[PDB]
RNA sequence: GGGCGAGGGUCUCCUCUGAGUGAUUGACUACCCGUCAGCGGGGGUCUUUCAUUUGGGGGCUCGUGCCC
């Protein structure tokens, strides 16, 4: 047996311009879901994050 | 079979292009300003040329010279 798949992730090859992007995914990380105003591996501010709900 | 040196593929890490802006130019010209009312200047737009932007490291693997 051999799958006839090999898991591939691309996004590397000679430059880095918009050629692995879409209008659903993020410009930093290269994922699909969101953009990189949004990107869960990127820092936010003023101070830190900005959340909308409590606990008490 | 392993090490050292170089490169390719692939993954990974540093990962942020989401169809911008300015100047040159022929024509047309919303709009604004000055006209002996003939036009003239600024402004708008399509064409146009130029500038602004394209890297690196590491693992694994393939490969090769030398060494073991
Ligand atoms: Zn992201």
């Amino acid at each position: 047996a051999t799958v006839v798949s090999g898991q591939k992730q691309d996004r590397q090859g000679g430059e880095r311009r918009r050629s692995q992007l879409d209008r659903d995914q993020c410009a930093y990380c290269k994922e699909k879901g969101h953009w990189a105003k949004d990107c869960p591996k990127k820092p936010r501010g003023p101070r830190g994050p900005r959340p909308q709900t409590s606990l008490l």
